[PDB]
Parts: structure tokens; sequence; C-alpha cells
């Protein structure tokens, strides 16, 4: 209920990532971990790259302990390939542990390390079924449950400025907490509502109803998980199935159509500007996932503003306009929950309970008029039959 060690631990930023500091190896070698419950791999870069300040060093680590057995990870963009070892590992802000984990030490990447972005490692928090190679490899957080006393479950409050952040701004704010081994209720308002993680492989849940403004999207909701619909704090965008990405965006559009904006726009390519101040956030409906509840025909819903799918971007010229990126885009693989939705809630993977909670965020982005929300409980049957097999 109140880990105040670990509140404010986290730096960065929706597009560049959210990401803890850690130190690997002795004596300790300190690295900007990039926060990832789309993925099971703990990863960093082993030697100098363009976009990298440091990177981990293993030869001057006394702990290091060499698998000899390589990995190629790809990402639905970027990928790496690395050398497979274990070292000790310690989270400065985190608990006072430190743990023996694998760690892949990545040799060749592509589009994956991020200029600016100030991380130099990845942190995959999902499950063994995901990790690459195989299942064998235990990924981080197994870890340490497993070699110390801290639960099995970490929240995460992601927090998105609702405006541009220069370099010195993103470096001197917080970016949000991770509190590993519980939860800490200065991070939310209200309270928190859980949905079942279906399986345990990515941190997956099931979406039984969508709406845009009250209205019903009013698809199948197979759609809505068609292939999966996961939790993923390593992207930014809400990633949407292709025929309910097309249906939402007609929808957004019919509700916004008192203004008119390029394709390009809506599809998530180039910003529109309005003059500083004047975004007209009012014209722009708010958009309603509902979650399966661990209630048998019950559900919630979660509420973002488009304070949340708008995300803020400088304008090239000098101007003091205020300029967004349309952050809903078309998946292929299913439902991507981003920070789009993440900046909106306090997100509580609770692993021991195989359930994963959402409460409305103490750090979103809203107006005088309008607030994200989670509300319930909802009479809903069938949700079982929302998921996709
Ligand atoms: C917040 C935040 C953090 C970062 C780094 N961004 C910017 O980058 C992205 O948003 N990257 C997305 C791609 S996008 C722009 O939506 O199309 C992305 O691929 N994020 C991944 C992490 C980054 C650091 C590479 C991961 O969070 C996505 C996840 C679904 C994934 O690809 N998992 C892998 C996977 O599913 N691989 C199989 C296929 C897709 C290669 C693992 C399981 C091996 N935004």
């Amino acid at each position: 209920g109140s880990f105040v060690e670990m509140v404010d631990n986290l730096r960065g930023k929706s597009g560049q990532g959210y990401y803890v500091e850690m130190t690997v190896g002795s004596p300790p070698q300190t690295l900007n971990i990039l926060v990832d419950t789309g993925s099971s791999n703990f990863a960093v870069g082993a030697a100098p790259h363009p976009f990298l300040h440091r990177y981990y060093q293993r030869q001057l680590s006394s702990t290091y302990r060499d698998l000899r057995k390589g990995v190629y990870v790809p990402y639905t963009q970027g990928k790496w390939e690395g050398e497979l070892g274990t070292d000790l590992v310690s989270i400065p802000h985190g608990p006072n542990v430190t743990v023996r984990a694998n760690i892949a030490a990545i040799t060749e990447s592509d589009k994956f390390f991020i200029n600016g972005s100030n991380w130099e490692g990845i942190l995959g928090l999902a499950y063994a079924e995901i990790a690459r190679p195989d299942d064998s490899l235990e990924p981080f957080f197994d870890s340490l449950v497993k070699q110390t006393h801290v639960p099995n479950l970490f929240s995460l409050q992601l927090c998105g400025a609702g405006f541009p952040l220069n370099q010195s701004e993103v470096l001197a704010s917080v970016g949000g907490s991770m509190i590993i081994g519980g939860i800490d209720h200065s991070l939310y308002t209200g309270s928190l509502w859980y949905t079942p993680i279906r399986r345990e492989w990515y941190y997956e849940v099931i979406i039984v109803r969508v709406e845009i403004n009250g209205q019903d999207l009013k698809m199948d909701c197979k759609e809505y998980n068609y292939d999966k619909s996961i939790v993923d704090s390593g992207t930014t965008n809400l990633r949407l199935p292709k025929k309910v990405f097309e249906a939402a965006v007609k929808s957004i559009k019919a509700a916004s159509s008192t203004e008119k904006f390029p394709d390009g726009f809506w599809l998530g390519e180039q910003l529109v500007c309005w003059q500083a101040g004047t975004t007209p956030w009012n014209i722009f409906p708010v958009i309603s996932l509902y979650l399966m509840g661990e209630v048998t025909n019950q559900s919630f819903r979660i509420t973002i503003l488009p304070q949340q799918y708008l995300r803020p971007v400088e304008d090239v010229a000098t101007s003091q306009d205020d300029c967004y990126k349309f952050a809903i885009s078309q998946s292929s693989t299913g439902t991507v929950m981003g920070a789009v939705i993440m900046e909106g809630f306090y997100v509580v993977f609770d692993r021991a309970r195989k359930r994963i909670g959402f409460a409305v965020s103490a750090c979103h982005v809203h107006d005088e008029f309008r607030t994200a929300a989670v509300e319930g409980p909802f009479v809903t049957l069938d949700m079982e039959d929302c998921g996709y097999n």
C-alpha cells in the first residue's frame, strides 16, 4: 500500500520509452532499462553503438557467467542478436535485493535502440512462454520472485506530460513508477478493477465491448481480440486489429466532423496543430474498452480521453502551436494496449492471482470537463466467447 522508495522511479515518455535504473555485474555497472511488458527477455547493449552512451562490459564483471549460446529476438518493430549469460542484477530504486538473472548481451541490432531515449537495455516482464530461444530461459521477474521474498506482482504508472518535452526536460522529470512487489495507493484514485490474465505468455486480456462516446462499435467481440489482446508498456499507440481499427476511425471521424483532418493524420503519420492553448479537446470522443471481470458474467470499462490518444509532438516551426499525432493505429497481430492506454491508468500486474488491475491514474492528462475513468460492474454474458482460438 505504501512503497515510497519506488514511487517516481521511472523516466522517459511515449515514443521513446519508459525506463528504470538497474545495475548489472560486479562492481555494479549502471544502465537504464526499458520497461517492456510485451516481451520476456532481459537484454542489454554490450558493445558500442551510435545511440548508446554506455553499455554492459562483461570482461569487467567478476560475476559474469557465459552460457555459450546465442539468442535472437524480433519485435513488432526492431530486433537484436546477442550472447546469453548470467550476472548479478540490482534495482537502485527498487527492492533492496540482488538476483542472478539471465542477460542477453546485445552485439548486433536493427531499429531497436532509439537515439536520445537514454536507455541501454530492455526488461521483458512477460512470461517464459514467449522468451527466446524458448521457455527454458527464465525471465527476470521469475528469477526475482524465486530468489527473494518480493511478492509475485508489480504495478506501473506511466505518466504522459500532456505537452512536448525537450531533452533536458525529459531527463529532469518523473516519467512514472514501477512498484515492484506491491501497490502504492498514492498513484491512483477510485477503485481498482481486475480483469483475468487469459493465459500466461503475453499479458493477454479479453475485450468484450468497445464504445466511442458511449456508442457501441457493435462488432462480434472476437474481432476485438482477433488473434489476441495484450497490455504492453513497450508500445506507444493503442493498436487495433484491422477491422476494428477501421470501424473505430470511422466513428471517431464522425464524432469530430466539425473539423476536417488529412488522411495522413488518421494514418498516425502527420501532425495536426492548433494555435497555442486552443486544442478543441471537446470535439473528440472518449473511447471505452470493456474488459472481462473476475465475477461470472461481469465486466467493467476503462475510458480514455483524446488527451490520451492524441500524442503531443513539437512543431518544427518555432511556432507556439500545440501539435499532436493520432496515436491509434492498425495491427495485424491483435490489439495492443500501449502507452495510450497505460498513461491513463495505474496498472497492476497481479501475477500471483493471474489478473490485471486498472484504476484511474493520479497522473493522467485531462481537462476541466472530463477525466479518464474505470467503472463497473456491467452484466455481460458469454464473455468467454470473446476470446480468439
Ligand atoms: C512506450 C514505448 C516504448 C517504446 C520503445 N516505444 C516506441 O516503440 C514502439 O512502440 N515499438 C513497438 C512497435 S510499433 C511502433 O507499435 O509498431 C514495439 O515493437 N515494441 C516492442 C518493444 C521495443 C523496445 C522493441 C514490444 O513491446 C512489442 C511486443 C509486442 C513484441 O514485439 N514482442 C516480441 C514478439 O512478439 N515478437 C514476435 C514478432 C512480432 C517479431 C517478443 C515476445 C519476442 N513506445
